[PDB]
């Protein structure tokens, strides 16, 4: 669930969507990019 430009802040991981987690941008995103999953 990575952006740029409409990224999901983060306050906590599981309010990150999908699977993702909370990245150390403050957004939301996978944790392994290379991993197809919850982007």
């Amino acid at each position: 669930c990575e952006a740029i430009y409409a990224a999901p802040k983060c306050r906590r991981d599981s309010d990150c969507p999908g699977a993702c987690i909370c990245r150390g941008n403050g957004y939301c995103g996978e944790a392994i990019y290379a991993a197809p999953f919850a982007r």
